[PDB]
């Protein structure tokens, strides 16, 4: 995999394989997204989710939602990629959420991002004032959260208020990630991705987790990548056979976009390539992730 790294940087072909990959991605319709009903739904007008893979949600009304649900077979996992709620649709990420029994949210960006709106505030900031989704009857509530110098993990209490039943929800949420942009190192992005690992969150007993950057393919797109090809390496009887970008046009097929930036895909490489060390058998990189990363 270095290998190959390694002849990409010379060759100066990172945006070459970067444009290929561009023209390769399967192209399916969205024509639900592209109602005109739809609109206000959907915050980028060029990043709707195929109606092949698109999350229903279960409202007898409007079934809609900007999100997709990618499925890795080979590896086993399952992944909801959304984009950053709207004002108007927290009601229906969190109706998603709780439909599809998802246990963790991850988030990659920030609500604004050099002077402008990326997503709306759909979780409570303060434990004392809960958000009440009265279009879906969902109540949410910020129990404890856990404030590192680059991301922040929050405990929250999303309750079914027809049923009265309640669910224990965990926000991965990166603060430190740029739009098109990259994590500050393999380190930092390694040490958050094995934090929402050992978590549960991605365990197979729930449902998808939800991941979602602004616009839902980014950020979003590297993050599920690595992960994927990590899952991969560890599978196989082989971590040689992985290939990258066989991976992430596959992903495309379940939604357009995936990886935005040549350089994201660098990062994807040099993320997969530093977290190979953890799946060979090194008992001494995540913690070195972690002290590498100054979370504190
Ligand atoms: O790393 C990232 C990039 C963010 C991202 C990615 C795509 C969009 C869709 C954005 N959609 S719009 O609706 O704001 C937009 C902007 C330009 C053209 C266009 C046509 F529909 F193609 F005409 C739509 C969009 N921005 C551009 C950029 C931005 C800077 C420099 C170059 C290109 C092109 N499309 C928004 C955020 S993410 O949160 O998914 N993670």
């Amino acid at each position: 995999m270095e290998k190959e790294f390694e002849q990409i940087d010379k060759s100066g072909s990172w945006a070459a394989i970067y444009q290929d990959i561009r023209h390769e991605a399967s192209d399916f319709p969205c024509r639900v997204a592209k109602l005109p009903k739809n609109k206000n739904r959907n915050r980028y007008r060029d990043v709707s989710p195929f109606d092949h893979s698109r999350i229903k949600l279960h409202q007898e009304d409007n079934d809609y939602i900007n999100a997709s649900l990618i499925k890795m077979e080979e590896a086993q996992r399952s992944y909801i990629l959304t984009q950053g709620p709207l004002p108007n649709t927290c009601g229906h990420f969190w109706e998603m959420v709780w439909e599809q029994k998802s246990r963790g949210v991850v988030m990659l960006n920030r609500v604004m991002e050099k002077g402008s709106l990326k997503c709306a505030q759909y979780w409570p900031q303060k434990e004392e004032k809960e958000m009440i989704f009265e279009d879906t009857n969902l109540k949410l509530t910020l129990i404890s959260e856990d404030i590192k110098s680059y991301y922040t993990v929050r405990q929250l209490e999303l309750e079914n208020l027809t049923t009265q039943e309640t669910r224990e929800i965990l926000h991965f949420h990166y603060t430190t990630w740029p739009d098109f942009g990259v994590p500050e190192s393999p380190a930092s992005f390694l040490n958050f991705l094995f934090k929402v690992r050992e978590s549960g969150s991605l365990s197979p007993e729930h449902g998808p987790v939800v991941v979602h950057c602004s616009a839902g393919i980014g950020r979003s797109g590297t993050f599920c990548l690595a992960d994927t090809c990590l899952l991969l390496m560890d599978k196989r009887k082989d971590p040689s056979s992985v290939d990258i970008k066989k991976v992430l046009l596959e992903m495309r097929k379940f939604r357009m976009g995936l990886i935005q930036t040549a350089d994201q895909l660098r990062f994807s490489y040099l993320a997969v390539i530093e977290g190979a060390k953890f799946i060979m058998g090194d008992s001494s990189v995540q913690d070195q992730w972690k002290e590498l990363s100054h979370e504190d």
